[PDB]
Formats: C-alpha cells, sequence, structure tokens
C-alpha cells in the first residue's frame, strides 16, 4: 500500500522522501516471514506513530526499538495495550517519574494513546524487532525513515521539544539541533537507567516549560 494509505495526511507529505525506503522495509518484513522469522509489532502497527496529525506534534519522545516481548509493542514507543499487565519495567519507571514530576496519580493502564492524540510523537529509532532479541533490526534500513521523520519535524517553523531516551535516541541530537525552535532535553538516560539519571530528570514539566518559553501551548500529560 502507498504512504498516503498507511499514515496521516501531513505525515504522508513529510515522509514522501522515504516513500521508497518504506516500501523497501515492507519487502524486508515479507522476507523475514518468508524466512521463518517473526517481528514485532504487528504489521498494521509498525507506522502507528504516524497516524496522528503531523501538524500537531509539539513533543518528540524517542526510544531505541520496540519492546521485544510478544504482545507488548503496539507501534507507539513505550506504550502497551490497555489490558496488558504487569507493565514492562521501562513503562513502570516512566510512570514513577510521571507521578513524581507532575503529581498525578499512577495511571490505570499502560496505554499512551492519549499522549499521541495530544501531539506527542512516540517514536522508536528502529520500528521493528525480532521477538526476545533487542536491537535485532538495527541497521536494516529503518534509520533513514526515522531520521526523515525527525528532520521533517525540525524543518517546521513551529516549536518542538525532544526527549531522547537512551544511546540510539541520543544520535538524533545533532539532526534536531539543526532546526530552528527545537529544544532537546539533556542529558539522555533511558527509563532503565532508573536511579542513575532517569528518576528526577523531570521530562514532562521541562517539556512544558520549554514549550511555553518558545510561545507554544503545553502538553496535557494526564493519563486516566
Ligand atoms: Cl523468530
Ligand atoms: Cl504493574
Ligand atoms: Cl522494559
Amino acid at each position: 500500500r502507498p504512504l498516503s494509505e498507511l499514515v496521516e495526511r501531513g505525515w504522508a507529505a513529510a515522509l514522501e522522501p522515504v516513500a521508497d525506503q518504506v516500501a523497501h522495509m515492507g519487502q524486508f518484513l515479507r522476507a523475514e516471514i518468508a524466512a521463518g522469522r517473526r517481528y514485532l509489532p504487528a504489521g498494521s502497527n509498525v507506522l502507528r506513530a504516524f497516524t496522528f496529525p503531523f501538524d500537531n506534534v509539539r513533543v518528540l519522545i524517542v526510544g531505541q526499538d520496540p519492546y521485544p516481548t510478544p504482545g507488548h509493542a503496539v507501534g507507539l514507543s513505550f506504550s502497551v495495550a490497555p489490558d496488558v499487565r504487569p507493565w514492562p519495567r521501562s513503562l513502570a519507571n516512566i510512570f514513577d517519574e510521571y507521578t513524581a514530576d507532575l503529581g498525578y496519580p499512577l495511571p490505570s493502564n499502560g496505554d499512551l494513546t492519549p499522549w499521541a492524540q495530544r501531539g506527542v510523537l512516540l517514536l522508536n529509532r528502529v520500528l521493528t524487532v525480532r521477538p526476545s532479541n533487542p536491537a535485532s533490526h538495527r541497521g536494516k534500513g529503518w534509520e533513514a525513515v526515522t531520521e526523515c521523520a525527525i528532520r521533517a519535524l525540525a524543518a517546521r517553523a513551529a516549536p518542538l521539544v525532544a526527549i531522547l531516551w537512551g544511546r540510539d535516541a541520543s544520535t538524533l541530537k545533532p539532526m534536531l539541533a539543526a532546526g530552528n525552535c527545537v529544544a532537546i532535553e539533556s542529558p539522555h538516560p533511558s527509563p532503565l537507567s532508573a536511579s542513575r539519571g532517569f528518576f528526577g530528570s523531570r521530562p514532562f514539566s521541562r517539556a512544558n516549560e520549554l514549550l511555553v518559553g518558545m510561545g507554544a501551548e503545553p502538553i496535557d500529560w494526564r493519563l486516566p
């Protein structure tokens, strides 16, 4: 299927330079199935981060690659489906920081769809993974896709705040710094860094301060 059928209209335009690379990744994914290998998330969720309006994105949260545990990854970085439990450790850690930073109670489930519908892009640098093998699809060609997404956002006039969780994420810092009105939160601890840099990092309140500072509206981070 062509790009415009896979993603939201603004995203289809922003990602038009990687239309060929997206088609090539679809061929890669068919070949993994033909070879007897599995991948996560489900085919229909791979590009799910780009099915919310491009024009509305004000915060970018970037992880490394999807959860490697079958049934966890749903196409939105760090999220899980509402009936998934226990939460993955990364997500439990994020939620601890959510409560500490903002003062809100613990969420009722692990579904970050509300963030996405409010203009947070929940991006992973690499958009698929082989089950139980983290970083197994690193260097297979998703990087050109996600680099294009990040450069297209950085090219807009509009304010953007980036939150880069981990080493793979943090490679995007110089691509982001190239744009005007782009602020990047540093340093770049992963939620699994836990008490060695992640807890107390205040990502959510910092994002909002930086957005207001740049004249944009803040994010409503509230989860039910
Ligand atoms: Cl497999
Ligand atoms: Cl839990
Ligand atoms: Cl995890």
